[PDB]
DNA sequence: TTGCCGGTACCGGCA
DNA sequence: TTGCCGGTACCGGCA
């Protein structure tokens, strides 16, 4: 299947360490049940989570 | 000098609506005094500085 | 102080 | 329930 990392970047794997994770030299562990982190939109809602709290910080 | 979009992404800027900003159809704002964000490194901060808050939350 | 190249990081989709 | 292409988004540096 796809290493971690790969599954990250959405890249082609060559591993069943592989390739990518070599120019990186990363831990390329193979974890069949990961699902790769939709970083953007996540920090998106991390951001706007985290100013809520200001405004709750300017109220108590 | 260059777009506040194409700064951002240090991208070549045909200006002095700029091309990318076309490909993009958004505001092709010239602000000689912007300077793009790291987003990366900066998402980085906010996550941490917002664990901080848990511990703080698990702690008051 | 500021423009952009060359090179990853990310992802919308389409299988 | 996934592998990955094709196309941006981001940036480390080098001017
Ligand atoms: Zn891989
Ligand atoms: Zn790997
Ligand atoms: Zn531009
Ligand atoms: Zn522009």
């Amino acid at each position: 299947f796809a290493c971690v990392e790969c599954r990250q970047q959405k890249s082609k794997c060559d591993a069943h360490p592989c390739t990518k994770c070599a120019k990186k030299n990363v831990p390329c562990i193979l974890k069949r049940d990961f699902r790769r982190t939709y970083k953007r939109a996540r920090n998106e809602a991390i951001e706007k989570r985290f100013k809520e709290l200001t405004r709750t910080l300017t109220n108590l």
